[PDB]
């Protein structure tokens, strides 16, 4: 029922070699797993997020976001990343994101708690 | 079972007058609703996210994040915000965040798609 | 000649206890020194930046930004911070900023090169 | 005298078609002009910034940053962008950046004052 439900659902890969597996729900839900090719991470982590299930029909992308807390049965990196971005459909479909990775810190170290970057996800590679 | 499950669960208010209502699950899940006092928003929006359910015990905060897609039964702002931050417990408990708000745009306008800011949430006011 | 040339010029202090000393030029130039209370820093560092020397007169703030490269005669932290923000005049004058702190890294570590945060500067404390 | 003084100095182009012309000083100064291919901008704007004039020699990039206030003789967009990033030398030399673009706003609208993005600059195209 969601406009890009079919387009978003599936496996995505970013420029670092990380793998994102997501199911988009009719209502706007995103659920899946994330596996990072870098950092203090191993195997799959739970992700959850939201997307605009009724986007503009004027060539605009579809806004979405999701979160991974970097705790699973193997490791705990005491941190969470949120990706905020848009899905762009078509022959070379893309999810273009910026992200914020916050670590748990003392109050004294909170100024250096948050990394920022950008990931581009594609259906191939 | 989550260390700050009790501490995170409940109603939070930020510096803009927005209201965040969240339930923290034992496993790391965050579920709830968000009501923004500003922007192209009215009433409650679904949120989902994740938190570190077993944080460090050295005075460090608890990493977490969540997403709101700004579509509900009243409005659709074709955008999504992700908050990335940490929960700090105690007498004046806080969730200190930075956020990324991405709008759906054409490819030509993608350079101006994403706002960034910071929200501090407290249990009062 | 710049509208907030007088208002911006002088000594500013942020929430971390850092000290910013700046001279605003008529043309839009910012020149001065920065001393950080935190991180891999000691004593004063050169800063340079720019501000809007003819801002809107509708209660709006004055856009500005500046850069510090964290090399001086004492230390080199192989990094640079840029602050982007606005000056708000009046009895409790403020410079409200967000910043990006990029470290020199290998290409493999570039994903974790950039910290993000927010500093508020006041004329007192 | 600066390690990458020669490498940084010159004309750079980003993915939007914008042109950055910079001179790197021996001491760490960056001076030049910026011409944006997008947004509320026309012709050249003054930029100033800083770079690490003695970077690490372990394959690491060179940290740098600069600011443009979007006022010149043609237009005033009541805003300033800061780019924070690193210069990576070699056959395909790059300046990889993230940026913050703050507009002058009322206090009520300050939450939506700041855009964030990322630009990659190359010596060709
Ligand atoms: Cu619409
Ligand atoms: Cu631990
Ligand atoms: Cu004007
Ligand atoms: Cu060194």
């Amino acid at each position: 029922m969601g406009r890009d439900e079919a387009g978003i659902t599936g496996t995505w890969y970013n420029q670092l070699g990380s793998t994102f597996i997501v199911t988009a729900g009719a209502d706007g839900a995103l659920t899946g797993t994330y596996e990072s090719a870098v950092g203090n991470a191993e195997s799959r982590y739970v992700l959850t997020g939201r997307y605009d299930s009724a986007p503009a029909t004027d060539g605009s992308g579809t806004a979405l976001g999701w979160t991974v807390a970097w705790k699973n049965n193997y490791r705990n990196a005491h941190s969470a990343t949120t990706w905020s971005g848009q899905y762009v459909g078509g022959a070379e479909a893309r999810i273009n994101t910026q992200w914020l990775l916050t670590s748990g810190t003392t109050e004294a170290n909170a100024w250096k708690s948050t990394l920022v970057g950008h990931d581009t996800f594609t259906k191939v590679k």
